[PDB]
């Protein structure tokens, strides 16, 4: 009857209607409470949707700080696979964390990060761009993944190459593509970091 | 009705509303006729999403093939460009992409995408990986850009550590495109490095 069951039943509900019909009026109903009473613990659909992206990295990506003697690309490499495998746990769990900013929470942990960026070569800024351009590949990579899923339920003799290229799209969940894109991206800071000096 | 009027006024419905409020009852509505009648243009709103999303491509995506003797980097990040163009078009766009495939079309230039990277020296699963990994990114780039401006009106954390601060103060200081060329480039470049390990 507090904030950690709203979360906790907000997670189920989630993954029952996904993150479009996940209301405060229908978290209300689930709860069997009224919704001025959600109010206390979960303000609105913002700051819950808020929590749950934060809860479900907590739960379900398990790396996010570099080992002793990690390189960056590794650190990098880890972080995405896990925030990927993360947001793939549930249902619509890419489109909760779209527009969400680093919580009071994760805060040392980012700042950890960040840190470490800066203390193997990139500024401030490049090591951020670099997280950020991994975090929205990502989170692209997922979000068209998810879609992509779902929207089978409703939608019903080729070129060679697009055939090719569809047999290798749906020979898995997406992952080989992902991982290709995340080594070019490691690949292409590699060659700028090289570049600045 | 056809298919312009029914496509203009979902455009139209699109911006009014937003996706979630887009609905084929909504643009019935809109366009005065009956469910069936509509239903024959558009069954249902995933149809209608598809027909959307290929119309904002149609419309507003002006680059999709090379010109002659343009090199294969510069196909790609005007095909990005370009792409992000047009999902910054209307509301929501980046969410009306999300899931869809190639329409049949679309697969006369998707295929001459495709070959084109192949006739310089990808794979053609390699050169599918580059232009997905720039979808997917451009997609998730925007998608951030969109949701977080989106949710503005929903003062800075005195507790906030400070690379984080000043990390928040660089995000905040453009609409994301600073970071979207950076990330482009740097896939671009790594594309490159890719095809040199190997194509040597
Ligand atoms: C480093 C950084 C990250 C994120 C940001 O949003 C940042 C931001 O908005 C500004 C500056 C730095 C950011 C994430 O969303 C991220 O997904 C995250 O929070 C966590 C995490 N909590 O473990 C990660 O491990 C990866 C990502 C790190
Ligand atoms: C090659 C390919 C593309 C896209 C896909 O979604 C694909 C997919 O879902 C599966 C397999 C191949 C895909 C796009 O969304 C894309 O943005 C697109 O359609 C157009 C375009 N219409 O001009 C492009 O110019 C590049 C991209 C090609
Ligand atoms: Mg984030
Ligand atoms: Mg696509």
């Amino acid at each position: 009857l507090d904030k950690s069951k709203v979360i906790n039943s907000a997670l189920e509900l989630l993954n029952e209607v996904g993150i479009e019909g996940l209301t405060t009026r229908k978290l209300a109903q689930k709860l069997g409470v009224e919704q001025p009473t959600l109010y206390w613990h979960v303000k609105n659909k913002r700051a819950l949707l808020d929590a749950l992206a934060v809860e479900i990295l907590a739960r379900h990506k398990d790396y996010s700080l570099p080992a002793a003697g990690e390189s960056w690309q590794s650190f990098l490499r880890n972080n995405a696979m896990s925030f990927r495998r993360a947001l793939l746990r549930y249902r619509d769990g890419a489109k909760v964390h779209l527009g969400t900013r680093p919580d009071e929470k994760q805060y040392d942990t980012v700042e950890t990060q960040l840190r470490f960026m800066t203390e193997n070569g990139f500024s401030l800024r490049d090591g951020l761009y670099a997280i950020l351009a991994v975090i929205h590949f990502t989170l692209g990579a997922v979000l068209e993944q998810q879609e992509h899923t779902a929207a089978l339920t409703d939608r019903p003799n080729l070129p060679p190459l697009l055939r090719e290229a569809l047999q290798i799209m749906d020979s898995d969940d997406g992952e080989q593509a992902f991982l290709h894109g995340l080594e070019s991206l490691i690949r292409g800071f590699e060659v700028q970091l090289t570049a600045l000096l």
